[PDB]
């Protein structure tokens, strides 16, 4: 039994809501908050710039001393970071970003991160600003996630449509 609420279940692990996953991180303290992170850590608008802002910037200086200390991630790769005030940790994971031309096939790999996790919290990879289809970031998250994830969906609209269009 964990403590989030209100969410639909999709599959035997994969559960959806809509929801602000600031304000669901702050209220549920999960243990795992997933950011939406690129690869040089630069947390500027999307769910990463949320999630920073919500920290008070915090994340974004222990992301540069991560930096300088290891350099760039990879695409399809993450890192565990502190979860400052939203959680106990942070997973940055890299989902490929559609407006850079980067490869959706490693959105599967991007995914794979969440693995090492019993529970998350977390948005669709690659959606948003990333600018990939969040239909087919769903199915790619429900196909490849073994562990139990806890999907935040800003959109209300893009929520329904989700839920309506699942197979
Ligand atoms: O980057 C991707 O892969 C897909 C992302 C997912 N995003 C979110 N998902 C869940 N909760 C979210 N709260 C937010 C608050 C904001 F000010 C901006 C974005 C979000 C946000 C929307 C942008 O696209």
């Amino acid at each position: 039994v964990n403590s989030f609420s209100g969410y639909l279940k999709l599959t035997d692990n994969v559960y959806i809501k809509n929801a602000d996953i600031v304000e669901e991180a702050k209220k549920v303290k999960p243990t795992v908050v997933v950011n939406a992170a690129n690869v040089y850590l630069k947390h500027g608008g999307g769910v990463a710039g949320a999630l920073n802002k919500a920290t008070n910037n915090a994340m974004q200086v222990e992301s540069d001393d991560y930096i300088a200390t290891n350099g760039p991630l990879k695409v399809g790769g993450s890192c565990v970071l502190s979860g400052h005030n939203l959680a106990k940790h942070c997973l940055h994971v890299v989902g490929p970003n559609v407006n850079k031309g980067e490869d959706i096939q490693l959105l599967k790999s991007a995914y794979e991160n969440f693995n090492q996790h019993e529970v998350l919290l977390a948005p669709l990879l690659s959606a948003g600003i990333f600018g990939a289809d969040p239909i087919h970031s769903l199915r790619v998250c429900v196909d490849t996630v073994r562990t139990n994830v806890y999907l935040a969906v800003f959109d209300k609209n893009l929520y329904d449509k989700l839920v309506s269009s699942f197979l």
